[PDB]
């Protein structure tokens, strides 16, 4: 399952403009996604395989994201 949704309004995982050192994007998406599918285009960051019944309500760069 492709993970798009967005779910979380503020931030998914890491990657944030308005925020701190937030890379996990890159973990989270070989971790619990266990895909380097991933896409930061704005104040967040996307993944593949992640929506597939996981959860997404925001990372580490989650907070100050987007509003």
């Amino acid at each position: 399952r492709d993970g798009y949704p967005l779910a979380s309004n503020g931030c998914k995982f890491g990657c944030s403009g308005l925020g701190e050192n937030n890379p996990t994007c890159n973990h989270v998406c070989e971790k619990k996604a266990g895909s380097d599918y991933g896409y930061c285009y704005a104040w967040t960051c996307y993944c593949e395989h992640v929506a597939e019944g996981t959860v997404l309500w925001g990372d580490s760069g989650t907070g100050p994201c987007r509003s």
